[PDB]
């Protein structure tokens, strides 16, 4: 059942990042359980969080007798601000005493350290420090964060997911467990590393939509269709490029080459005035199967019955809801089919550890 | 040296996701080794690729004399269409017969199965499947991609990371590796639960700028400021909305409830107006320290020298130039400092496995 199973978890904070991580070492298995007092302000209630699925919760205010939980446990989400998980009996230096084999994983916006660390803040928050936000949107309007994707969970969920499974192979062999730092800003800096390299090479200038991939390419951007929908194109390759300028109907020799870097302008007339005279449908039509990187942007309820994630299962709709399949995918040791979240809180000695 | 120092890891396909999650493996302490043709036609120059860092290139056209080299490694990251890789000598079966110990992880925009499966395509792509896409920047115009964060490293290198390290923690207890397979559009899906969590629930509506995250709410956004630049707004909270109305200049009473959606587009306008009426530095310093939520979008430039990132040193200036710090932060483990990308190609006899 999952190739982390065996693991014992326990979720503390109960937001973003925290729970969402929680999720995905219970999808992989392991015996992930949430500690939170009863009078929970939760939203939505918690056996409808499916970041709470496969996982239990345990009412517990912090009353130190969790020392007392971790000491059994290999893992411990600390999720509050840093310090305040310190504040009360909890804390890397106690729980050390109790269990020296206890990964202490902590994901936090700011980090531990820094002037910024007591300050509260939210996804797009973070994104601002790192320049990654500055980067967003049309050169005009404001920049516009992608939901919480980047930072809370690409960058925040992801890396103390990745900290922890580190943590693990770790200590499962110098036997000696540690504490992981996952700071969102942290996280996000590294899924910006190319963003870096181009800075440092000079690929890149001072204002939005001048980049390969924030707009500033014509055959890297959404296009506008008929019936109101979306398009996404993505022609990067020369040979891409070419099915993109063949499938839309349009010679070589008739829009300006990849390269004409100063005749962009033109190029999106032409891209945006043929991709708006077809609906989303027959455009998906044309481009389907061939390697021109034009797909339809689909829409949350749309990408549930989409065909491929379908035969893949990626979103599936188990007991209840349409929701994520696990991931990744494991060959010899895959995920067990997904349980729902918790239906009522399990009492606290009926563990298992 | 690392937590993953030891682990021997095999780099093939050079483009985002693969190569950039040879890297964490490299910041991480693992042995990482690129292996690719000489006439690479790489962009930038791989000495100077900040996804190369710490890494070994090796000059070795696929010539299947490399099944050889893998039977001594712990890890493979195929990075190639899928079957390209065991339409040559190595894949999955064959390297499985020469070390069962291997973990032969896979990333790829739409997986391994499926019919897209075969089908080319880049991060905005991906994304156009996962409904995720659908769901971003301002209603009028067409969605805009966050450069290639959210599938390619988000979803992607972050996906295929995890896979191998849990696959490690696997093997190191099953004495056996498999293959791992991350699909982008599983990560992305996965990147999106807390989405799907509300399509269940609800709280998703049809249309963009309508739900909490993606700007249809004024007090989670981005607003210009006098000077043309930008700050970053996430009063979520009752509490922090409080001290972005104070610091803000504004009474209560002034500017409508967060309950009152209805007057969402007035409490827009009020924050807009006192937003411009002053110089993101001026603004920094008003909401400076306190629990505001309230950031200035930086720059790369700007982020590289601000000083939280300085202090926790997320983006620091390693032999060169400026680049992001390895994350997360292990505590009895932590990461070596940064070597710089391969010089030149090592031999292929010179290994160490």
């Amino acid at each position: 059942g999952g190739p982390l199973a065996g693991v014992k978890v326990i979720e503390l904070g109960g937001i973003g990042p925290g729970p969402h991580a929680g999720m995905v070492l219970a999808d992989l298995g392991a015996d992930v359980v949430r500690v939170r007092r009863p009078g929970g302000l939760t939203m939505p209630s918690e056996d409808r969080d499916l970041l709470h699925r496969g996982k239990r919760i345990v009412d517990l205010d912090v009353p130190q007798a969790m020392l007392e939980l971790a000491a059994k446990a290999d893992v411990l989400l600390d999720c509050f601000r840093p310090g305040t998980c310190e504040r009360l009996g909890i804390g890397p230096d106690d729980c050390a005493s109790v269990n020296p084999r206890l990964i202490f994983a902590r994901i936090t916006g700011w980090g531990q350290d820094g002037p910024l660390a007591s300050t509260a803040g939210h996804d797009i928050n973070y994104l601002s420090q790192t320049g990654a936000l500055a980067a967003f949107g049309y050169a005009d309007r404001p920049p516009m964060p992608p939901l919480n994707l980047v930072a809370d969970f690409g960058g925040g969920s992801m890396l103390v997911l990745l900290g922890i499974v580190v943590a693990l192979y770790e200590r499962e062999r110098s036997g000696v467990g540690q504490v992981v730092d996952a700071a969102m800003v942290d996280g996000v800096s590294v899924l910006a590393q190319m963003m870096w390299t181009m800075k440092g090479i000079g690929s890149l200038r001072d204002q939005r939509e001048s980049f390969l991939l924030d707009g500033g390419a014509p055959f890297y951007r959404c296009y506008e269709t008929s019936d109101g929908k979306y398009m996404a194109v993505g022609a990067i390759e020369p040979q891409f490029f070419a099915a993109l300028l063949s499938g839309l109907g349009l010679s070589a020799a008739d829009v300006p080459t990849q390269l004409d870097v100063a005749g962009y302008p033109q190029m999106y007339d032409i891209f945006a005035e043929r991709f708006a005279s077809r609906t989303r449908d027959e455009w998906t039509r044309v481009f389907a199967g061939t390697d021109a990187c034009v797909t339809p942007v689909l829409a949350w309820s749309e990408a549930a019955n989409n065909d491929h994630l379908k035969a893949r299962s990626t979103v599936i709709t188990a007991h209840g809801v349409q929701q994520a399949a696990p991931a990744p995918r494991f060959s010899r040791t895959p995920a067990g089919p997904v349980r729902p979240p918790p239906a009522a809180a399990t009492p606290i000695d009926e563990i298992n550890w």
